[PDB]
């Protein structure tokens, strides 16, 4: 990624952004909503999400932001990913301008939505099964696009899916703008904080990441969707027993709102042999057909 070249076609004048509230923050980074004036070929004026370093960041974090910018440019645009809209690299700190997604991350959306649906009994518009299938197929479409570019995401999870206008799902990555240090979904495994409960066995044990390991993580995401935002392996501590169980083929039980169909997809994503797992295109075609 560092050898990749940054194309100035993305360059945008930083004085043409008016910043609003912070959308998310990590230790050394954050994403901030902004209005951009004159953005793009149509000179649009619109709300954007700007990723930038915090004052706590150092050179290593700057290099990672620039690398992310180079990767987003190289990837190309797709309806079901968080697209790059421009960047500010001259005359100040690096700014990465991405699409703003009004409904926020999918995980929180499902949890708040489930609470809203249960409110009448205990005190707009409820979710339907078809919505869950749409979210699932949209994310699989976006993952099929990344896989077609041989791009490995490595942190597929509902917290990294964003919902835009029309409640269209987009796979993104909060990255530096996530507080992983204080986030119980990231486990201290040796040197780094890793989303172990989402990770394929070969990534945990052999440090191997592929499109097929993303497929596994996508199956965990499917479980999050069709449980309306439960934590995976709920109540189970990540320890030696957990690692062994995963390696031996232990799998989560069927989620409450998953049709047998969809749970079977999950199981296929969790095949121990990575080549046996479905491809994102197979998942997409099946889920599109199911969402009709
Ligand atoms: C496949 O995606 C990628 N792959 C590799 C990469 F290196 C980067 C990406 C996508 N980069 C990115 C940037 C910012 C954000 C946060 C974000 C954007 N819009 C929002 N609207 C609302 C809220 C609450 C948050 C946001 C996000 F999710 N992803």
């Amino acid at each position: 990624p560092t050898q990749l070249p940054y194309n100035e076609k993305w360059e945008f004048p930083r004085n043409n952004l008016q910043f609003g509230k912070t959308l998310g923050a990590g230790a050394f980074g954050k994403v901030v909503e902004a209005t951009a004036f004159g953005l793009g070929k149509e000179d649009a004026v619109l709300k954007v999400a700007v990723k930038m370093l915090k004052s706590t960041a150092h050179a290593d974090e700057k290099e990672a932001l620039m690398s992310e910018l180079k990767i987003m440019s190289h990837l190309g645009q797709h309806e079901n990913i968080v697209n790059l809209l421009g960047a500010c690299t001259h005359g100040g700190p690096v700014l990465v301008i991405t699409e703003y997604c009004t409904y926020g991350d999918l995980l929180n959306f499902l949890r708040r939505k489930a609470e809203a649906m249960l409110g009448p009994s205990l005190s707009g518009r409820p979710l339907e099964l078809r919505d869950l299938l749409h979210f699932s197929s949209q994310v699989a479409q976006g993952m099929a696009f990344l896989a077609s570019k041989n791009c490995i995401h490595r942190d597929v999870a509902a917290r990294n899916v964003l919902l835009t206008n029309g409640h269209v799902a987009k796979i993104g990555d909060f990255g530096l703008a996530r507080d992983i240090m204080n986030d119980s979904n990231y486990i201290v495994k040796g040197n780094a904080r890793l989303p172990v409960k989402w990770m394929a066995p070969e990534s945990i044990f052999d440090s191997v990441y592929t499109v097929q390991s993303d497929v596994w993580s996508y199956g965990i995401l499917l479980w999050e969707i069709f449980s309306l935002g439960l934590n995976p392996y709920p109540g189970i501590l990540v320890n030696s027993k957990f690692y062994k169980l995963v390696k031996d083929g232990y799998q989560m039980a069927q989620p409450a709102f998953a049709p047998k169909n969809i749970y079977s997809i999950m199981q296929a994503c969790w095949a121990l042999e990575p080549t046996h797992r479905p491809t994102f295109q197979q998942i997409t075609s099946f889920l599109q057909e199911q969402a009709q």
